[PDB]
């Protein structure tokens, strides 16, 4: 099994680049993989930068040059959830765009057309992850996770949010289009991030104050699941 | 020269897949791309799908299988300047995303981190556009192009656009991630649109009506533009 993850900033993939062994780094449309072991595992690990077609991009170069098995999507999140904390973490059941809107033409909010209105994760990752949350006492919430390209920061971003997706877990820039190339190219995929603001007025300051808190919390999740589904 | 074509649509791509000679097919992620000659020049035309992912994706796969020279993105668009009519032309000089928001952090609006605040269309490409506009007696602005994954339809979705963006000359859903990809693999573009609507609380009807119109008329500048840059 070849692992496929992916972060989208150097604080989100830092922690665990430093722990693959005999790392090589493929430096290609303005991203990088880094390939090699993790606890013995093969991995290819992508840096992608910020936003939907980053995003994008770097997961088409991923599939393509890699051919990972399965793609899990690392790193920090806005939670939207009530039971959230700071460094919690969040398990995609479903990932949706909350900033696409073609129901002029009678699709669902937040579908684009071609697309299913959401992109589902896989069962079989949704379950390995939940066993790794189990192992390590963490709390976490499995749900909806929502993409677009804006930092949520209260206002009128987080209440449209609020309004046209009660349901959804958490907020972030990158998951949905990952699961969306995933999707067109038939490759398992679940989110596995961690809590670093709650999205409000206050989302700046505390993402200034605890990115690396739920780099660290998602990155050990990360670790823990690539074992645990390499050995399984 | 290979001349890489981009359109979201089906009305969009179907007037030029039809001119192509000795058409093969590549279908690979959801997308397909058509390659071939266009009145003896060798293209690749790529139909990507409609949105910011489906464009970064195809896009992508189009630079990585098919190493085109130049990036034209053909198809309709929602005017903005005030002398546009259904089937005018516009030309990028620049593309920006209208939905990007990352201000909380002091980026510009519509900048995402590791990104312009806009991407620049080649000045030699716009420049061959502009001879075609001339020689074909056609009406077109030149001038900022925004994208988002949204259908503009009049109400809060135009307000919002025309407060941030006043100098833009039309909105669509695709050009500003080929832009974004097209940077990032430094491989010039240029986007060569035709109105199909003006974005307003009627646009849905318009665009039904003038897709077809808006396609020709992009769809026979861009025929012009290959032929002008293979023989220059
Ligand atoms: C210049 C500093 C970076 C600002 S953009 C935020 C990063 C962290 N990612 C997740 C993320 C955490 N909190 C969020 C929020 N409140 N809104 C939206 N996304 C998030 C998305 C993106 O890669
Ligand atoms: C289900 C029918 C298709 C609905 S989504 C519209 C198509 C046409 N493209 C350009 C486009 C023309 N007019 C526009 C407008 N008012 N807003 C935003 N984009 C546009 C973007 C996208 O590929």
């Amino acid at each position: 099994m070849k692992i496929g993850i992916i972060g989208a900033m150097e604080e989100e993939v830092t922690l665990l680049r430093d722990k693959i062994e005999n790392r090589q780094t493929i430096s290609l449309g303005g991203c990088e993989i880094y390939t090699g072991q993790l606890n013995g595992t093969e991995v290819a690990l992508l840096k992608s930068g910020i936003g939907k077609v980053a995003a994008a991009l770097g997961a088409t170069l991923l599939l393509e040059h890699c051919k990972p098995d399965v793609i899990i999507n690392t790193g920090s999140a806005g939670g939207l959830a009530p039971t959230l904390k700071v460094g919690d973490i969040v398990v995609s059941d479903e990932a949706r765009y909350h900033d696409a809107d073609v129901t002029a033409f009678g699709y669902e909010y937040g579908q684009l057309p071609g697309c299913p209105a959401g992109f589902k994760a896989d069962d079989k990752l949704i379950a390995a992850a939940e066993a790794c949350i189990a192992e390590l006492n963490l709390n976490a919430v499995r749900g909806l996770i929502v993409s677009g390209d804006a930092f949520i920061n209260g206002s009128v971003g987080l209440a449209k949010i609020r309004h046209n997706f009660p349901q959804a877990i958490a907020v972030e820039m990158e998951a949905t289009a990952i699961a969306h190339v995933c999707h067109n190219f038939n490759v398992p995929f679940v989110v596995v991030r961690a809590i670093s603001d709650v999205a409000d007025q206050q989302s700046h300051l505390s993402f200034d104050e605890f990115l690396a808190v739920a780099a660290k919390q998602s990155s050990l999740m990360v670790e823990s699941l690539v074992q645990k589904l390499a050995h399984g």
